[PDB]
């Protein structure tokens, strides 16, 4: 069924800069985002962050999208991003209602090497995940990875999940508050072919089932701590930058700086990704732990 | 003349964590950066940026040691960063007294891809000149490169600059607030050597007259700004990361979103540095603009 209203966030993360610089020259000349009987609006969803080169003000924008905050009393007192994402919500939903945008590309940076990213919720989606299909063949042979959350609780709180089909874009390696060409150049291309398939899609083009490689997140895996609580230990240097690739039982992990080489352990094959995150020093995570599923769309059809 | 006090300094921004990381360790054990007849001090200069994991609390710690902010009347109300200033003066210097420490390192990180970089500021300078030759050497294969600084002014601000022999210790490419293992090995390996060379100065070897190439910054060279005065291209995909390496008029230095190339120009040959430094962007910089040269050391003896 028809697709009408998309948009495209950039500076969910002030020092995101990719989304950032893309999302504002958009907002001067969308021809490139256009698709003819398609409007897809760009918006910059964390301007003070933006204006600060820094992640957030208050707290983080792409944590509090739920009916705990988005339901609160409107007030100055309330931290910015609060005060931020009832505005956003307003504009481009109210969430779970049937006037919300149809689709949300939430774009973002990472300072792990995980290339490009799509970041997927639903598990159970056929259209998702057909998209994820069509845009993964269209990059070939550039390579493209499909990160799976899978809330028991059935509840998200991202600023995409406003959207009835909410679409994560995340591409790195790139330090915080800098710009890279090369960056920039995939998240387009990215972009490029998401909205190429929402026209497709909407031009009536069939499409037979399919199936998809996801990544699902199993575990925060976190650095080993002291009697302090303090870091102890560093990601290997054979585990940096090895994002989505296979490791063992066997293999290295952390080092220390006495130099000994702590390994993997438990009895089978995972898959670290954002391997040395930024982000996630503070929030206490070294890598995140994931196994590797199909998964499988059946045929969809406007 | 004989070497006495040495201090290695961490956290001078508090988000660069190679040196956070080491001086914490050397803190807890100082073995490795002992020497036989030598006191060496780890200290973390910038306490609460580094708790905050930030560049600085109130103003940059590297911008300030000057009788300017040094020579003002302490008070609760001055900035953090002055009155962390006036107290590391206070301990290691003061600056421009005999009593100050000898040799001191302030270690750093870049996020561009510089690799090992020393910094000098006496361009005249036969010890330091001597030192930097010995742990090129000692490094090679592996690149190590020489970054001058050169004010007119004969006068400098930085944290190290308190020492009769300061030394400026950078390694890149890392993102801030993230610790890799190849980067911590690096910055310690060029220590390792330092240390050494200065204890074999002490133990009364010789040392012929040598030579040393640098770089020697010129111009800092800044983003095409729009007429808003925002970023209007950004740096070149063939420029990024090489960092060192000639550049020549004809050949590619920015990229436009809309795809044009923006040329050198001038007419010589120069070196780029810092190449889209994530702390250089706030500062107006895309990159620095050097010119290579040769320094000529006379043979010391202690
Ligand atoms: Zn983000
Ligand atoms: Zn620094």
């Amino acid at each position: 069924e028809h697709i009408q209203k998309v948009a495209i966030f950039g500076g969910t993360h002030g020092n995101e800069l990719t989304g950032v610089f893309l999302v504002k020259h958009w907002l001067e000349n969308g021809a490139e985002i256009q698709r003819t009987g398609l409007e897809v609006k760009p918006f910059i969803t964390n301007p003070r962050a933006v204006k600060k080169c820094t992640r957030y003000i208050d707290c983080d924008l792409n944590r509090i999208f739920d009916l705990e905050n988005l339901g609160k009393k409107m007030s100055e007192d309330l931290p910015y991003e609060v005060r931020r994402a009832q505005e956003i919500n307003h504009l481009f939903g109210p969430k779970d209602s049937e006037d919300s945008y149809d689709i949300i590309f939430d774009l973002h940076n990472t300072t792990s090497n995980m290339g490009c990213t799509l970041i997927l919720e639903d598990s159970r989606n056929n259209f998702l995940i057909q998209m994820f299909h069509y845009i993964k063949t269209s990059l070939a042979p550039l390579p493209c990875y499909v990160y799976l959350i899978e809330h028991p609780s059935l509840k998200y709180a991202t600023t995409r999940s406003i959207a009835k089909y909410p679409v994560g874009i995340e591409v790195g390696p790139q330090p915080q508050g800098v710009l890279r060409a090369d960056i920039l150049d995939q998240m387009r291309k990215m972009i490029k072919h998401a909205l190429d398939f929402i026209h497709h899609f909407n031009e009536g083009k069939e499409f037979p089932p399919c199936a998809i490689e996801v990544y699902k997140i199993i575990e925060k895996v976190d650095y080993p701590r002291d009697e302090n609580g303090e870091i102890a230990a560093i990601i290997h240097p054979n585990l940096q930058d090895q994002d989505w690739k296979p490791l063992h039982p066997g293999d290295p992990m952390f080092l220390t700086l006495d130099g000994k080489t702590i390994p993997l352990g438990g009895d089978c094959t995972v898959y670290p990704v954002f391997v040395n995150e930024a982000a996630y020093y503070e929030k206490k995570e070294a890598f995140a732990k994931t196994t590797k599923l199909t998964l499988n769309a059946k045929s969809i059809r406007c």
